[PDB]
């Protein structure tokens, strides 16, 4: 009830973890028509909650997040305009994913597993 059906808690988040893949752009769009948006990790605490909950999932997957590299700065942003901390700069246009325990960096032309998340109600 706080979440949809399929989806996991965790306090004020919802999130959906795809079995399917898509490229970076078309992920967001999946997130976009079940109301949601890309994975943001805006704190350790949650970082650690999706790298725990995904431990729980076959497989060390990769997961787009909504995270994306300027072409002219090379700077990451969210995909609200915050900045992420320095523990969260994906490892060295481009766009940054989850796996396992790590954030990194592909080409967002490329087909990965994503994360979506909303408020919960
Ligand atoms: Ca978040």
């Amino acid at each position: 009830s706080p979440c949809p059906n399929n989806w996991i808690q965790n306090r004020e988040s919802c999130y959906y973890v795809s079995e399917i893949w898509s490229i970076w752009h078309t992920s967001q769009e999946n997130c976009l028509k079940e109301g949601s948006t890309l994975l943001q990790i805006e704190s350790k605490e949650e970082m650690d909650f999706i790298t725990g909950s995904l431990r729980k999932i076959k497989g060390s997957y990769d997961y787009w997040v909504g995270l994306s590299q300027d072409g002219h700065s090379g700077r990451w942003l969210w995909q609200d305009g915050s900045s992420p901390s320095p523990g969260l700069l994906p490892a060295e246009q481009v766009c940054g994913y989850v796996k396992s325990n790590s954030l990194l960096s592909s080409n967002c032309d490329t087909w990965k597993y994503f994360i979506c998340e909303k408020y919960a109600l």
